[PDB]
């Protein structure tokens, strides 16, 4: 039942264009964006569920909703707020629910994600919305992955002032 934060950069400080994702030719971004992301609970918000309604990506389709709606799926949920979203992750029982985007998304829920896996990719690639007030010296670095066209990173926080 721990929580983390997923996205991905296209060098112009982008976080999901509202709710889409729209670039091929790299699927290994979607290999770690998606072994993360396997069978198991996907914290996101209302723009990309109106791209995931053919396929889910893992066994639970958390949806943050300014307009709250009953969604006809088979295990979907709608969220709030921060608490909203953390009773229904401890109720679920799972490794790690995971934060997609879009950015106002990413601006509520930071305050509570205790690790980040964002992928970097490295290019000529595209952006309209952009990171809020994330925290520049007081996240700290646990592991990176180089690769041909993204670089991962996951992040632990400074853990101070307990």
């Amino acid at each position: 039942m721990e929580l983390v934060s997923v996205a991905a950069l296209a060098e112009n400080r982008v976080i999901g264009r509202d709710g889409e994702l729209p670039w091929p030719s790299i699927p290994a971004d979607k290999k770690q964006y998606r072994s993360r992301v396997a069978d198991d609970p996907v914290v996101l918000g209302r723009t990309t569920f109106e791209s995931m309604r053919d396929d889910l990506p893992g066994s639970a389709q958390i949806v943050m909703s300014r307009s709250e709606r009953s969604f006809s799926v088979d295990t979907a949920h709608r969220a709030a707020s921060v608490e909203e979203a953390v009773d229904i992750a401890a109720s679920l029982d799972a490794e790690t629910a995971y934060v997609i985007g879009g950015a106002a998304i990413y601006a509520l829920f930071q305050p509570h994600l205790d690790r980040m896996v964002l992928s970097r990719v490295p290019g000529e690639y595209e952006g309209d919305t952009y990171y809020p007030e994330w925290d520049a010296a007081e996240w700290e670095l646990d592991a990176e992955t180089d690769h041909e066209g993204f670089t991962l990173q996951e992040w632990v926080r400074s853990a101070s002032s307990r």
